[PDB]
């Protein structure tokens, strides 16, 4: 599927650079200091790519198991669940209760595993920039609809299924192929959301794909911080204030247990279309 559809004429760019483990140490003191800048910024934008979803049995593209990675050996990616079994991880979890608190204003995903829909993040605070395997759009009123199976087409075409609003549209997948422009909705709310941040905060990308890579970097040309959170080298190293290299389930769970937060329980799939009302945070430290 996904893979197939982007392999021939896309860019794949570096696969299988080496994993940098922080000592536990330097992890410890690095994700203190990810809670001291949670803690003192007033408006924090996460960017997600595949490695959140790797501890739920996903492969990502360019880590040492990646698709583009094993490609080159001549080898399949491996899964250990279908899209429909995955359940979301304790980050996806993570990130649900941080919007819940207020502590997160917005999410950019480059993901199209549909995860962070399915754990019940709500969809007018979430761009997913490349697409959504269970979401198909209506071509005539743009009408969205959430599946609870994968759509079995990629590179937005005609699903088969037509539209049931009182319309009859021809309804197509979201899934971009290597020469789609990005949905236009999402990459003007995900650029507005990166450059009003004060921090971004990237979580599981190599940041090596165009224009979603480079938003992050909007935070940093307007005075905010900016955090990579990866085990692989990216792309913008040179212009992370803080960089951890650690599993991103660890720094997330580190992360909860520093600003006092419990990680809540995955009720199974479930589509929030608008932010609910936010909920009361524990009181901050003094730092300093
Ligand atoms: N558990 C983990 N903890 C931390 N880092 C991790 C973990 N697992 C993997 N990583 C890191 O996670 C990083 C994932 O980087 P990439 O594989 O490039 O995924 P993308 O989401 O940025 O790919 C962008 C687009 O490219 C495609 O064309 C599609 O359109 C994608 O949307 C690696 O550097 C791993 O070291
Ligand atoms: N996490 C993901 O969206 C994904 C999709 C397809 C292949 N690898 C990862
Ligand atoms: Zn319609």
């Amino acid at each position: 599927n996904y893979a197939a559809g982007l392999s021939p004429y896309a860019d794949k760019g570096k696969c299988g650079l080496p994993e940098i483990f922080d000592p536990p140490e330097e992890l410890e003191r690095k994700v203190w200091e990810l809670a001291r800048l949670v803690w003192q910024s007033s408006s924090v934008v996460f960017h997600t790519g595949a490695g959140i979803s790797t501890a739920s049995g996903i492969p990502d593209f360019r880590g040492p198991h990646g698709v583009w990675t094993m490609e080159e050996r001549g080898l399949a990616p491996k899964f250990d669940t279908t899209f429909e079994s995955a359940r979301p991880t304790q980050t996806h979890m993570a990130l649900v209760q941080l919007e819940r608190v207020g502590l997160l204003r917005f999410l950019v995903s480059q993901n199209v595993d549909g995860l962070h829909v399915r754990s019940g993040f709500p969809r007018d605070k979430l761009a997913e920039l490349h697409g959504n395997m269970f979401v198909e759009e209506c071509a005539k009123c743009k009408t969205q609809y959430v599946r609870d199976t994968v759509v079995g087409t990629m590179g937005l075409k005609a699903t088969g299924r037509l539209c049931t609003v009182a319309c009859r549209g021809e309804l197509r997948d979201t899934i971009l192929d290597w020469e789609d422009s990005l949905p236009d909705r999402d990459l003007a709310l995900a650029d507005e959301a990166s450059r009003n941040a004060d921090l971004s905060i990237t979580l599981g990308t190599s940041l090596q794909i165009r224009p979603s890579g480079n938003l992050p970097l909007a935070t940093k040309r307007r005075g905010g911080r900016l955090v990579i959170v990866n085990l692989q080298p990216t792309k913008h190293d040179r212009h992370a204030d803080l960089r951890i290299h650690g599993y991103v389930d660890e720094v997330m769970t580190r992360l909860m247990k520093h600003l006092g937060l419990e990680i809540p329980a995955w009720d199974g799939p479930r589509v929030l279309e608008r932010a609910l009302p936010p909920l009361p945070r524990p009181p901050t430290p003094k730092l300093e």
